[PDB]
């Protein structure tokens, strides 16, 4: 199915962008150290990112499950 | 259908990833402001593609709704 | 169909998102190259996913086009 094949493509790109995104956050934090933010000034910022990250992994997780289920049924 | 349902998750991922990215964007500009390089142009690129993404996410929400109301 | 138009929407949302990512990587590079460095591996990691994402994107473009020409 070209439609089902496209979903897989979109999901994949999203997963790859998630790595890229996590690589960019890491890079940003390294800069933050050397530099200097305000001591704890970025705590909530960091917290918000972990919230989205966790949500994202969750969604990707459900999507991968839905992907296998759409490939057998549809 | 499982396709529309999944497309919803994909969209929420894109949206969550988008918000995540915007946080990265804010942080970087904070960093740059605490410091050459021609950053106003970069500023322009950010804004443009930020506009574009917002437009795309909004239109995806609209279609998602239309699809969930049709399938 | 509404489905194929949604994939067209999601694909572009991903394309646009890719630019912001590359731009944020860019700014990071300028700042990092201003302030050894465990970055050598960060750079290798970046290039890898960038190429993969551009590969996934164009692949999706090929698919998007094919699905639309058959009116799915």
């Amino acid at each position: 199915s070209g439609i089902v094949q496209q979903q897989n493509n979109l999901l994949r790109a999203i997963e790859a962008q998630q790595h890229l995104l996590q690589l960019t956050v890491w890079g940003t934090k390294q800069l933050q150290a050397r530099l200097s933010g305000g001591r704890g000034g970025w705590m909530e910022w960091d917290r918000e990112i972990n919230n989205y990250t966790s949500l994202i992994h969750s969604l990707i997780e459900e999507s991968q499950n839905q992907q296998e289920k759409n490939e057998q049924e549809l």
